[PDB]
């Protein structure tokens, strides 16, 4: 509802805006409030050196009578010129500040006390900090003039472009910009447009887009709005909780442009901005967490009230917390507030959490559960495990929550780490010789990754019957927990290690790597369409933890021959997948071990001499292996000997009179043993679909 054309008639008059008095005026508008016919008689006439006049700075609030703040200042000047005005507005909005007790910065993250809150990401999804800020000698956003505008984007391009470590990144000017740039920023949510009816009644979008700019880090954890509604909006973000990292970071950036260029800054007002709401800290700070149980609770308002924090919503459960106050407290104290704000709340949740799970999940009690879960899961056995936790703080009730949510869970039980199949083992050891039957723990496990030691001669050369071959093995990166129980820095490092790794395969294993934060569409779909994309876990993965921080950390890898292909962080931290047309089991795993081996030369697997190769889900334990071979078979299908067959070499087959044959058992024989089965097996199926 913006009307400038009413605006012009008073303004070309310097004459009072009675529109401020239409019912249709923000009720709650500071420029309406203090803004008084005396105000304005006194100050119509007064410029600042910049020219900046009183109609100037109240212009957007004239236009926009929905205003809730409605003035901008065109200069440091308007601050004392129209003090009478700015005063009132400044003293209310950030009411109890009086501009006689003084401002006083703090941009030294070591004052910042912030051991990181939650690495395991279980409640904190995001952390953010923004500040505005503008540079000494020129005009502030609404009265800078064409050639300052300019002069404030090369002094600022100049320091950003020479920063360097995590802050290295590069620059991006409006001004020229083509389509493709354009478009990656906004998939990134890094690009800004012409100034909104607010800004445009400010005069902010004078000679737009001329020395506007968005700079971001490579990381893309830092980014640079220049000359939008001040000289710069400077944030620094990420995923997860550290805050006092995030802070460390902005400050790195901020000191240093401080250092070279220096801020327009005063003792009363702070850091100086175009709008008086931004004054002081010119800081945003803010943290997404999901504390469902905190809103409940009777001493939840009083944090926030504690704190000078305040809670709304964006994700169930999920608030956005962000601080109130600006003027009369440093950017190190808002900060500080903020970490021990939210480390107030998240308490409150962790204690109801706590508490639910202090007993025996009462919802396994129900008969019609029959879960594993449920099966093996006593109340004594309960009661005797539940309050243990690994050293990386996972929990009996964490390893088994997803059965808890998910009573239609077949399972329904997920380790964490490796220390869960231990710690935990008069759980895990009976749901593993149950779902893995006939094997025993104390049998253990060979793994053998030794293409040589197949022989497979290739079955079917023609394409007759076997239309195609797929081997995956799952495996985690040793040294790391289990994907559930991963932190944000080791699913990071993982997606690191891994790539590094792929980056090196040569020959037919060359490829390149997509990962899914920052993906196109278009690379999207091209993946979908060669069936090498997978999206976020089910219900069942959710309530395990697998799907945390979705998609970081996260990507796929595929050679160019489209035979060979890595999901990085999906269900497992490795799937790993050969395959090929046709029927060439043996190649197809000589592949596999060729990729795998020189993955685990590097980086090593997890494993144990009893479970075999280690995964989040036990179902995957031991060869962590799918052989799978797409064939055609009604003759050997409905042969008297198929059982016989089927059962001899532990496979089993599904329609997809095209058929699936994959192979029934990972834990007590090897990956060789498992190829060679199936080879053995389908060779048999052949030995009678050939016949005559
Ligand atoms: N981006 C901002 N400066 N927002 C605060 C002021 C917004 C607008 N000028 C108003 O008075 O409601
Ligand atoms: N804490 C976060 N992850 N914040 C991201 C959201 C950023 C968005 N501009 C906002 O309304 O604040
Ligand atoms: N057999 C394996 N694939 N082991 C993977 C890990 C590397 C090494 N064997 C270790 O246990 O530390």
């Amino acid at each position: 509802m913006a009307d400038p054309e009413t605006a012009a008639k008073f303004k070309s008059k310097n004459a009072f805006p009675d529109p401020l008095n239409d019912p249709k005026c923000n009720p709650k508008s500071l420029v309406k409030k203090y803004l008084t016919p005396k105000v304005f008689e006194s100050l119509k006439n007064k410029k600042t050196k910049l020219g900046i006049t009183l109609w100037d700075c109240i212009n957007s609030g004239v236009v926009n009578l929905d205003s809730g703040v409605g003035v901008y200042a065109g200069d440091e000047e308007s601050y004392t010129l129209f003090g009478p005005l700015f005063d009132a507005i400044i003293e209310d909005y950030h009411s109890p500040y009086k501009l006689a007790t003084g401002h006083n910065s703090d941009m030294n993250p070591a004052h910042v006390k912030a051991p990181d809150l939650d690495p395991a990401n279980r409640y904190i999804r995001s952390t953010r900090i923004r500040v505005a800020r503008s540079l000494k000698g020129y005009g502030l956003a609404p009265g800078v003039t064409k050639a300052h505008r300019l002069e404030i984007e090369k002094k600022v391009v100049g320091v950003l472009t020479s920063l360097t470590g995590d802050l290295a990144g590069k620059y991006y000017p409006l001004s020229g910009m083509d389509e493709k740039t354009r478009q990656q920023l906004v998939d990134d949510h890094f690009l800004f447009k012409k100034g909104d009816r607010f800004l445009e009644a400010a005069g902010i979008n004078k000679e737009w887009p001329e020395g506007r700019g968005i700079y971001h880090n490579n990381d893309k954890t830092f980014l640079v709005w220049l000359n939008e509604e001040d000289h710069l909006r400077i944030i620094s973000m990420e995923k997860g909780s550290d805050i006092g990292s995030v802070f460390s970071r902005l400050c790195r950036a901020v000191n240093e442009i401080d250092k070279k260029l220096g801020f327009q800054h005063t003792k009363k007002h702070g850091y100086l901005t175009s709008c008086p709401s931004n004054l002081g800290t010119g800081m945003r700070a803010s943290v997404h967490v999901k504390i469902p149980h905190a809103k409940e609770h009777p001493d939840f308002e009083n944090i926030l009230t504690k704190y000078h924090i305040q809670a709304r919503g964006i994700d169930a459960g999920v608030y956005d917390i962000s601080n109130r106050r600006r003027l009369g407290l440093s950017e190190v104290q808002c900060v500080q507030d903020m970490y021990d704000g939210v480390k107030a709340l998240m308490e409150l949740e962790k204690e109801a959490i706590a508490k639910k799970r202090s007993v025996f999940p009462e919802v396994l009690k129900n008969p019609e559960v029959k879960s594993l879960l449920r099966k093996y899961l006593t109340p004594e056995l309960f009661d005797s495990l539940k309050d243990k936790k690994t050293a990386k703080g996972i929990s009996l009730y964490d390893c088994i929550n997803s059965g808890v949510e998910n009573l239609d869970s077949s399972c329904g039980v997920y380790a964490g780490d490796e220390e869960c199949y231990t710690l935990f083992a008069p759980l895990f050891d009976k749901i593993v010789e149950d779902y893995h039957s006939p094997y025993k723990l104390a049998n253990k496990h060979t793994s053998d990754m030794n293409p040589e030691k197949v022989d497979a001669p290739n079955l079917d050369p023609e394409g007759t019957y076997i239309r195609s071959t797929r081997i995956r093995v799952a495996r985690n990166v040793k040294g790391y927990a289990l994907t559930p129980g991963l932190t944000r820095n080791e699913r990071l490092d993982i997606e690191r290690k891994v790539v590094g790794v792929l980056s090196s395969l040569t020959g037919d294993l060359a490829g390149q790597y997509y990962p899914l934060t920052g993906m196109d569409e278009a690379t999207r779909q091209k993946l979908v369409n060669d069936h090498f994309l997978f999206k976020k876990g089910d219900r069942f993965l959710e309530a395990a933890g697998v799907n945390k921080l979705w998609p970081e950390g996260r990507g796929i890898f595929h050679n160019n021959d489209k035979t060979f292909l890595v999901w990085i962080n999906e269900e497992d931290q490795l799937r790993i997948i050969s395959m090929e047309k046709g029927s060439d089991i043996g190649s197809v795993f000589g592949r596999l071990c060729r990729a795998v081996n020189e993955i685990d030369k590097q980086l090593g697997f997890q494993h144990t001499d009893a479970h075999g190769y280690l995964s989040g889900c036990p179902t995957n334990l031991g060869t962590g292996m799918r052989a799978s071979v797409h064939v055609k078979i009604p003759k050997a299908s409905a042969h008297p000997d198929f059982q016989k067959i089927c059962d001899e070499f532990h496979i089993q087959a599904r329609g997809i009179g095209v058929f699936d044959i994959s192979n029934r058992r990972r834990l007590g024989l090897s990956e060789v043993q498992c190829v060679q089965d199936m080879y053995n097996g389908v060779k048999k199926l052949l030995e009678i679909e050939k016949s005559t």
